[PDB]
């Protein structure tokens, strides 16, 4: 798309504060990014917190991802991914990987949501096995999907409440700005680390939005 939603809105103002850059500055860095690749939006905004979570430039980063696309077959989206679950555990792309793929058919899930686990887990400061008990507990008792239940436990940690308080205020929001659950938790997130309010994070992602 060329028109921005809330939702990608929401992650530059993410990328912005993680750069220590501008709004108006993350934007264009994203667009050449997104144009540059031919790539989603969201997957610049990755990209450019990638890059930022290696410490190399965005061009090293995108010639890593590049390389390891190649050498597993995996999508850009996968490489970056193991990138980024890399760089959080402190271990190389194989190890990384390898752990991955244990988790994969453990759980029968996808490879992107073991890596998404195993980051996860690093963000919790907990062991794969423990962020997993915690994830599964709240997919059922919430009737949410994995990702998200994953979200909440980070969504929690970054406001600095347990996760029922994480919860009431998500969908508090949902009831009274009628935005998903999943947008809920990233205004929260984001409010967290720009060190704003609820409505101060929403009132800047309106200004820089477009599409709907």
């Amino acid at each position: 798309g060329s028109g921005v939603s809330l939702e990608q809105a929401l992650l530059i103002l993410s990328v912005a504060a993680l750069l220590g850059t501008t709004v108006e500055e993350a934007v264009k860095r994203a667009l050449w990014l997104k144009t540059k690749l031919g790539v989603s939006l969201e997957q610049a905004a990755f990209i450019l917190s990638v890059a930022a979570y290696l410490g190399t430039t965005v061009e090293e980063a995108v010639k890593r991802a590049l390389k390891l696309k190649t050498k597993l077959g995996v999508s850009l989206e996968q490489a970056l991914l193991i990138l980024f679950a890399a760089a959080a555990l402190g271990t190389t792309v194989e190890e990384a990987v390898k752990r991955a793929l244990k988790l994969k058919t453990k759980l029968g899930v996808s490879l992107e949501q073991a890596l998404l686990i195993l980051w996860t887990a690093a963000e919790l400061g907990t062991t794969v096995e423990e962020a997993v008990k915690r994830a599964l507990k709240l997919k059922t008792k919430l009737g949410v999907s994995l990702e998200q239940a994953q979200a909440i436990l980070v969504v929690a940690a970054e406001l600095g409440t347990t996760v029922e308080e994480a919860v009431y205020r998500a969908l508090k929001l949902k009831t009274k700005l009628g935005v998903s659950l999943e947008q809920a938790l990233l205004i929260l997130e984001v409010a967290a680390k720009l060190g704003t309010t609820v409505e101060e994070a929403v009132k800047r992602a309106l200004k820089l939005k477009t599409k709907l």
